[PDB]
């Protein structure tokens, strides 16, 4: 089918690693992996861009 | 060194310079940084590191 949004990004996030996603507030994800330490594996569906980040900064969408 | 802030969210790190969070830990800010990052003292686990901004709350003055 289609990439379905998962999530909502709700806070700011600018990364300082290679393997974080930046985030904007609003930012539409698709969220591959809820990981055990609290990251988030995802796809920015505004960028494009793949990488973890901080789980508690998106809320989850289920439409 | 008196109390700044008080995490909210639980942070594991995955990165050297990250600061491990529990909820309700006691922390010191010392920057919150123009990245969104800021840079702490959990005042108890004694260790210092970064974490994402909008894991700890200001404390009651």
């Amino acid at each position: 089918g289609h990439m379905e949004q998962t999530h909502r990004a709700i806070f700011r996030f600018v990364p300082r690693h290679e393997d974080e996603l930046e985030l904007e507030v609003d930012d539409p994800l698709l969220v591959e992996l809820q990981a055990e330490d609290y990251w988030a594996e995802a796809y920015n569906m505004r960028t494009g861009a793949r990488g973890v980040f901080p789980a508690y900064y998106a809320i989850e969408v289920t439409k």
